[PDB]
């Protein structure tokens, strides 16, 4: 049937859009391909942890996989599984694996919660057509407030065993003249302090994050989406995957949608139409829908920028072997609290997450997710044979990201007399993981595939709201930027179009 507004997906862009539509009185249907994560599993918990993965961990895989960096210790717990509508997907392109969340809340279910604003100078470089004053004065503050961003108690951080890993890297970075910053988070740090005191059920302190947090993490289902549902104008249909979009004869949109069960079986195919269509299917999902629509002729007016300008936010993972006298601890909070800030907007820029190691025993390893400034971009093209958008990206294109990461961590190693680990990512001498990302950005870039508010070029009442808008990089963990842009965009769209 017909609904005035449809929002595809339930991640950051989608959730912002749905809340503001509902508040404006617009009846809105969100279509999410994954599950609503609210039914207890076989252990009485919603989500599995990283030391007890099961089919809930993985979107339609036949074996669980260790969190990147932890294979040497966590492979022992990983198991064959039945393919299931689990929470974390690995999308494997030819030379890049992109991790994404699947469920009501999207990547907010599985992410590390780091809620970071980009440097304004870098924001102005990447998005010069956008008014940066409105972003920093209005929309970033709005996003942080709605997301329930909070800050760690710095005295507790200094004292607690659970952040020894972060203090070690801080000290090591300092010897090399590099500073660290505390990173705000949507995980409730007061709750985390109570976990450490044995006062509340553990989640961050029980090796949970990447397959969901059973407690503590304020994912979108608790924040924007709960508020959207509260308007009485928003519905969410789960296990509904949008396959196609077309323009209708009177200028609306019609979607073909597959309803599945949690085992992946097809239950129904539906056509849903609307006046206003908002894409929040993520960098991969929104881009794929639009590339397919363009190249199969169902949205033939889409421009050639649809599909272009993809990047992995410069993501590179690496690890250092600490001296014996600098153990990182058996007990490591699963939520990062510190980053190394070596981002000066030059091509040597690095902002590096100090990431925890979920082994549950002492490994002496420090793990880092580096975010770099690498101008290389990939492109999604349509493959009519498989009916899929394929990402054209080669591993060579991450050479500049590897080089920036390596320059920074070589500096830290030289200052401390330490070496890399080379054995964390498989059976190859490899210190830098250069073919994954957690932060896919672009494919439907703001101002190129769309106007400066995410209105898709060639069409009226058709909007993109999500990470596909961002031009490949933001220099920090991206969800705060996605949220803030979405707030800006939907405010304008509702005012001027709806
Ligand atoms: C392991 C990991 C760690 C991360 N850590 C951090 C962090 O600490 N801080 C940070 O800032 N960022 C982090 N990120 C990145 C962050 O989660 C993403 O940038 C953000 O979730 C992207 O938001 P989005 O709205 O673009 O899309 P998503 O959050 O990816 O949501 C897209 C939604 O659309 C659904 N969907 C897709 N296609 C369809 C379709 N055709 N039909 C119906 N539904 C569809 C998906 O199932 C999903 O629920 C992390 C991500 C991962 C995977």
């Amino acid at each position: 049937g017909y609904v005035p507004a449809v929002v595809i997906g339930t991640g950051y862009g989608a959730a912002v859009s749905a809340l503001r539509l509902g508040e404006a009185g617009v009846q809105t249907l969100m279509l999410e391909m994954g599950q609503l994560w609210n039914q207890p599993g076989p252990d009485g918990n919603i989500f599995c942890g990283m030391l007890n993965p099961d089919k809930r961990s993985s979107w339609f895989k036949n074996r669980t996989e260790a969190p990147l960096g932890s294979f040497l210790w966590l492979d022992v717990v990983n198991r064959n599984i039945d393919p299931y509508a689990g929470v974390l997907d690995r999308v494997n392109y030819d030379q890049m694996s992109v991790y994404v969340g699947r469920g009501v809340g999207g990547g907010s279910l599985v992410n590390g919660g780091m809620a970071v604003e980009p440097k304004r100078s870098y924001f102005e470089e990447i998005l010069p057509r956008v008014d940066s004053s409105e972003m920093y004065d209005r929309y970033f503050p709005r996003a942080n407030s709605m997301l329930r961003v909070n800050h760690i108690d710095t005295k507790w951080f200094e004292d607690t065993e659970w952040y020894k890993f972060a203090r070690v890297s801080r000290e090591q970075a300092g010897k090399a003249g590099l500073g660290t910053v505390f990173v705000p988070n949507v995980y409730d740090f007061g709750y985390m302090q109570r976990e450490a005191a044995g006062e509340v059920p553990k989640s961050a302190l029980a090796t949970e994050v990447i397959y969901g947090n059973n407690h503590g993490k304020q994912s979108l289902d608790k924040t924007y989406l709960a508020a959207a549902l509260g308007t009485g104008k928003v519905t969410i249909q789960t296990l509904h995957q949008v396959k196609t979009i077309r323009q209708t004869k009177d200028g609306g949109y019609a979607l073909t949608v597959e309803q599945k069960d949690t085992d992946g079986k097809l239950l129904a195919t539906k056509e849903i139409s609307c006046r206003y269509l908002f894409l929040g299917a993520g960098s991969l999902g929104s881009t794929e829908l639009l590339v397919r629509a363009r190249d199969t002729g169902t949205l033939p007016n889409l421009n050639s920028e649809v599909g272009a300008g993809w990047g992995p936010n410069g993501n590179i993972m690496t690890a250092r072997a600490n001296h014996m006298w600098n153990p990182t601890g058996a007990h490591q909070s699963s939520i990062p609290a510190l980053g190394i800030d070596a981002w000066d907007n030059s091509d040597s820029s690095v902002f590096a997450e100090i990431a925890p190691m979920p082994a549950g025993l002492e490994t002496w390893v420090s793990l880092y997710l580096a975010i770099t400034k690498n101008p290389q971009r990939g492109t999604f093209v349509y493959d009519a044979a498989t009916d899929r958008a394929k990402l054209n990206w080669t591993r060579d294109q991450n050479a500049p990201a590897v080089n920036a990461a390596k320059a920074l961590f070589d500096r830290i190693n030289k200052a401390n007399g330490t070496i890399y680990r080379y054995d964390l990512f498989g059976t190859q001498l490899k210190a830098f993981a250069d073919d994954f990302c957690y932060h896919p950005l672009g494919g439907c870039v703001l101002g190129k595939a769309t106007d400066d508010y995410g209105r898709v070029a060639g069409y009226k009442n058709l909007y993109v709201t999500d990470g596909s808008l961002i031009p490949g990089s933001v220099g920090v963990n991206p969800f705060v930027t996605i949220t803030a842009l979405a707030e800006r965009n939907v405010e304008r769209i509702i005012k001027q179009d709806v």
